[PDB]
């Protein structure tokens, strides 16, 4: 009698468990940034969305939604209620607070371990077996909380760290040359920010190193003044900000990207921010990017890059700076 | 010598003429949605930005560039000056404010446009949608087949979605079109509604009226205010209407003559005998509408059209370019 | 120190579990082309293939190792031994003979029987919860004799029916009118070949029904004769064969759209093959083309297509032909 | 009324001109393998192919037709006349005479420059501005001969050179290392086949150089056996060859991907054969594989590769025996 019975004859019953599903946690604009990115390169068969404010969160649902006709994921849920994220096989956490003014570094790091003692909790109780990727700042700090409060092994909580800086590098790299920056080749690692290492050794194209050629490449000797690329990467996200309020086509790219090589299991080499006590004369523990092997398993091999003492210094320096953080942390 | 010269033995003296070149006007919501989902889609060789808002523009072309490593378009530019769009063979124009204003807007954008991209393709998606796809007609100067409007396309994927939650099958297989004038005074085309070739309509001779026990009607009602419900809970829509466009962008670069509902300029067919842009059926290639379907109608369904037509020529007629 | 170990350390301990694997039975032309089309869209994160012919089909897997860079299917395998196969969502038999000169059609069928009585065990054997799409010919026979063979739920056993037809259909139907293949609709239903039924009443473009339009539409008496482009869909595979030989590139790209609406789990509607006694006023167990819900789960639902008096006994003969074969097949 | 006005109205009468056509000249089995790859990248709004053998030619073009509700290139056209290559983009000629035996080298090459002496003239009569890609080997030496009979300039004649080479060389690097081949970088370089150029110092993952790690790498003394891997390079087309029968889809994948570069001008670097007098050392008319940037204009710029000594040499002998045939050809 009814339409739809008239239309269809039904021949199974609904046993619907997702395969590859995806969450993504806070829907401000990085959070749908890495959502429609996901979505147009296909990488989950389900996307569930969640946040507190509840209102915005249906709504760009709903928007979404009316895409379907041009989408190839046929399901995407939402709710402030952790039931529907589970069962994901990645989820991203971009939520967070952002520093207010006089707030102070600790104070702020605070703030969003406290969130996350809510959110991360949630993820794991309906997700056990997930990786999670966290892209909230700072990141490094941020995703040595989620590792802790989730109690998951080191191989499946991954901090997007340097990846989308190493693209910027790249990008600008490119443009000095005249190639595409998929054929430039620079490493960013260590902590995210100011404090990161531009590995000046390893930046080719074609395999023909750049610094053999020009041998000043990164120092302050330099005509060319390539060492303010680095910086340059690191002041193009707050000059983004300071231009149209935030930034977020780029790392929404970026995210999907690294989202690609595990849900596909490709195994590439990203720089993103992994614990690596026992590496890199790492003695604690410490999120930094350093370039890992990426597939279905999270990150299951570390290049070991060779640096030179002073970039090694670096490292450490930041790996005590970011310890004596962790260490005032109230879990 | 320099790095670049060390390591980089030039042959050839480089000339940039963009092959396929896409242009968004207006990077607000809509137009970054648009462009992104053109990025991703792989549809230009370039693409342009242009927004009277400077400091906006600069950072959302930044921000585009810096997923250059995540793309297959090679070069990003942007301006308040017409001069980057140049050479372009789609400009998607998503800025406006009424209607004698949008006019007095257009009368700036749109020459900017002809100027520095004269053999392009026009795709209007600003507010109101029918009237303004006229406007930019009017003063591009550009033959019919070359000014187009969004019309009616999202609001049919947003019919086939809905169709296809009620059925539970996808709607890329549940088939439906909403044409006229864009917004509360579309017609919902019952008697094509079909899945696999079947008739709704005919197995259901109630659908889409009053009586019907299932609400189809309510279906249309709710395609006419999402829009509206979506604003309400966000504050604006992007995702799909940038979705629906890029896809509208496609069947234009890649010549597919696929058939979309989308406004055109339908003088002289439907019973119409004014300059109005209406959606109906397109056949939507690299020079943009050559053909349109000629859907049967009912004589309710036509008198719904004619009535749309001195609407928008009512309004049309008073503008002055 | 090995270089590799010297360059990269390991973290993890992988146990390798294909979450999207599909395998191609039978690298033939059709088989290859099956498998190119599915690895260039990305539908599967792990690809194997068998077939008896050993040379062939190691030459085969390695060409497409060669090609990794240009993918994102991180894994081919290969072998005569089915545990390459194992753990697969979908597995698609291409394998079969081909008659002699000499033969009866009965007797290349009992061949075929042979055939698949060997190659559907070991698939169950290592794929219990994989879905069957059936390509060999003739597809509604052998289909159920899959079916049969495996034991699987009759949602998991598709043919690849009339799935292709429809688009060779389509793009005619196109060619004539001077729009794409995507916006001209109609269907192709029944037995696949020559009893393939051409559903006239269902043929539109953008919703307007072309029978409404013109209703000698499929008739004799009809002055364009488009009666002559469903023979010309009957007569094209034949056409190509005279021509080149045999048919591969579009069949791989219609598999591998049925490939894609699975393992995204899309619930697109194809025209394919599908066990339908109790349905269409079919009496046996046979396999004949209807539009069908096709997902994660195989085919969920089927679409009840409005046939007129005379479709509906093109259908039933089919059945009773179909049916009389299946029971002269030694099993 | 024909049916096909009942339903569409004309509102436009316009013609033609395709806008990023490509043609494929040659539809053996390598010939093919690019068009799929083709097809199903989007790279092409109209595809044509050419060849002498007019059945095979059709049937392969109906084939692809076919298969257009799966495709978004519009237009497939065939031809052994050159008409229907007008206006093409980019021009890949994988047609040639294959092998007999007593190769006065200078034969079975003179005889393909016989047969390019038809094919090249109808190319550059209807695509006077397209890139020619040659893909028939010997590739350096065909290149050259191309080159000669178009009158085209050099940056818009391209061979396909050592770029298969070099994705097969990343392929086995990333079996040898446990990583994507997308993330292991080597370049093969030079005369394409036993004499190409395994570039030792440029081998890498993340800028990491193996050379540097593992200096003996690429030496006989190498208790790894790195040189064995360039040699399994060198060797792996006949060994595919000895398996199949010939090679296709690891080749028709890699002219995918420079045709990706050329219609979409994205600058990125491959390893192909270009007219390097000038440049390396060289001061012959000769085409040998290096780094180029490769954009809508064909090649534009050459990145200039740091070579041992050793490694010079090899490259400028190859120039000499390139030229000591070209030397004998008769045009
Ligand atoms: O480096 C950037 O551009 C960058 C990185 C992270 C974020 C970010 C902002 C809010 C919430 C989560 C992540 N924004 C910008
Ligand atoms: O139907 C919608 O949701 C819809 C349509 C157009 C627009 C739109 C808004 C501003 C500028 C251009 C277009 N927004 C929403
Ligand atoms: O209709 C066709 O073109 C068509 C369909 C199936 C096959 C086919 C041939 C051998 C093995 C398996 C399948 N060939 C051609
Ligand atoms: O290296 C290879 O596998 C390879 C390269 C070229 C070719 C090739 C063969 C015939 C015509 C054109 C090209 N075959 C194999």
């Amino acid at each position: 009698a009814a339409l739809k019975d008239q239309l269809i004859h039904n021949l199974l019953k609904e046993e619907h468990v997702p395969q590859n599903k995806i969450t993504v946690v806070g829907v401000g604009a990085v959070g749908m940034a890495c959502a429609i990115s996901i979505l147009m390169k296909d990488l989950a068969d389900e996307l569930a969305l969640v946040d507190v404010m509840e209102d915005k969160l249906k709504g760009e649902m709903m928007d979404l939604q009316h895409g379907s006709l041009f989408l190839r994921t046929p399901k995407i849920v939402s709710g402030k209620d952790y039931s529907v994220t589970a069962n994901s096989k990645l989820v991203i956490i971009t939520a967070g607070a952002r520093q207010q003014e006089g707030e102070s570094r600790l104070n702020l790091v605070q703030r969003n371990v406290n969130i996350f003692k809510f959110i991360i909790p949630n993820v794991v109780k309906y997700s056990p077996h997930c990786k999670l990727l966290v892209v909230s700042n700072p990141v490094d700090i941020l995703t040595y909380v989620a590792w802790k409060i989730s109690g998951f092994p080191k191989n499946r909580v991954i901090g997007s760290g340097c990846n989308l800086d190493s693209a910027r590098f790249r990008y600008l790299m490119g443009e000095r040359l005249g190639v595409h920056a998929l054929s430039c080749h620079g490493w960013i690692l260590g902590e995210h920010g100011d404090s990161s290492v531009p590995v000046w050794s390893g930046m080719n194209v074609a395999g023909v190193s750049l610094k053999t050629l020009h041998p000043e490449l990164g120092t302050d000797a330099d005509k060319e003044q390539w060492k303010q690329v680095h910086k340059q990467v690191v002041d193009s996200a707050y000059e983004v900000i300071k231009l149209k309020g935030y930034t977020t086509w780029a790392i929404g790219l970026s995210v999907a990207d690294l989202a690609e090589s595990i849900m596909k299991n490709l195994r590439r080499v990203h720089p993103i921010s992994t614990m690596l006590k026992g590496l890199y004369g790492i003695k604690e523990d410490v999120f930094l990017s350093v370039p890992c092997v990426l597939g279905q398993n999270g990150i299951s091999d570390v290049v070991k890059v060779t640096l030179t003492s002073e970039e090694e210094a670096h490292l450490k320096k930041s790996a005590d700076t970011l310890w004596g953080i962790q260490k005032e942390l109230q879990f």
